[PDB]
């Protein structure tokens, strides 16, 4: 089997992608965040505290005849956002651009904090990183992707995510329509749970390349790329103005400016991520300082390839028996 979604952006910033997926019998289709740095699926309910909920669309189990409690199974997690929510756990039929499947653990919110609340576009998350990081207890549960696995033509999913656009998240199959060269695999450590990986290094706009090797996750649930710091500000330095603002969090620059590119090395081959790709816009209303998308991970204790990275590349994260992650360009 296979299956194919189209993945939106929620805002004009492409803040995060949203693709629709529907649960239970009849369906009730909700609009998910599929996260590559976690683990768990997890919607807007109606056990959602009321005040909580402000816009999102809502899975109501009790409206669905195939789904069924999962006894005694509760789920709590946090992100790297700082955000967090938690609840109980129903088993019921999910499907994904036309591939379903049985059984899946449907995480019902009970609570979520206020970001998630804040955001009306958002309707719960479908985690893609492996199964060891789900959260339910006392039995943990299999991703979707972990669900699906045998059924799938090839046990691989494909991220293609849009600059200002749609784009596509596909399982089972790699359209090779969709990028251009080669795909370039690279190994993965699946010993934190995620899709971690090591760079080969980097440049900054026309400069040379710098060699080095840069570990850390593939990770679709995350808006900006988190770099060491020596690496965050050779790129800053490349923009007048620019400069690490502890008041806002992060590196800004006079949205005057016109961003170099950012290069970043997968085994000998390189992904180009567009300058305007590093914008943000302005860092409050009417604003003339605009955040960055590249960031510093110090402090995170991880390097993260976000959103501002995958989405200048078609990537392929490959379930087999020992996985790795593919990089082309588009
Ligand atoms: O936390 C993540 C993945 C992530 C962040 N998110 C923020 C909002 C909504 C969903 C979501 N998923 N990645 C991460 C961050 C820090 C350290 C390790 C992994």
């Amino acid at each position: 089997s296979t299956g194919s979604a189209t993945t939106t952006p929620i805002d004009s910033l492409d803040d995060a992608y949203i693709t629709p997926v529907q649960i239970g019998t009849p369906a009730q289709t909700l609009n998910l965040d599929f996260d590559t740095g976690s683990s768990d699926l997890w919607v807007f309910s109606s056990e959602t505290t009321a005040s909580e909920v402000d816009g999102q669309t809502i899975y109501t189990p009790s409206k669905s005849t195939t789904a069924k409690l999962l006894s005694g199974a509760t789920w709590s997690i946090s992100y790297g956002d700082g955000s967090s929510s938690s609840g109980d756990v129903y088993t019921d039929t999910v499907s994904v651009g036309g591939l379903t499947v049985t059984g899946q653990a449907v995480e019902s919110a009970k609570k979520v904090s206020s970001s998630f609340t804040e955001d009306s576009t958002i309707d719960g998350l479908l985690g893609l990183a492996f199964s060891t990081l789900n959260t339910v207890s006392p039995t943990q549960q299999k991703t979707f992707f972990d669900n699906a696995k045998a059924s799938l033509d090839s046990p691989v999913f494909t991220a293609d995510l849009g600059y200002h656009a749609p784009g596509t998240y596909n399982f089972g199959f790699i359209d090779t329509t969709a990028y251009t060269g080669s795909i370039t695999y690279t190994a993965v450590s699946t010993k934190q749970g995620f899709w971690e990986w090591t760079s080969t290094g980097y440049a900054v706009g026309s400069g040379t390349f710098k060699s080095t090797s840069i570990d850390g996750i593939a990770d679709t649930g995350t808006t900006l790329l988190y770099l060491p710091a020596t690496v965050v500000s050779a790129y800053w330095a490349q923009v007048s103005g620019a400069k690490s603002s502890s008041s806002v969090g992060g590196y800004v620059f006079p949205c005057s400016a016109t961003l170099p590119s950012f290069t970043f090395g997968v085994g000998s081959a390189r992904i180009v991520i567009p300058g305007d790709y590093i914008d943000f816009g302005p860092i409050s209303t009417g604003s003339s300082s605009c955040f960055g998308g590249i960031q510093s991970s110090a402090g995170i204790g991880i390097n993260i390839f976000g959103d501002v990275a995958l989405k200048a590349a078609f990537v392929v994260f490959n379930g087999a028996t020992t996985p790795t992650l593919g990089f082309a360009s588009k």
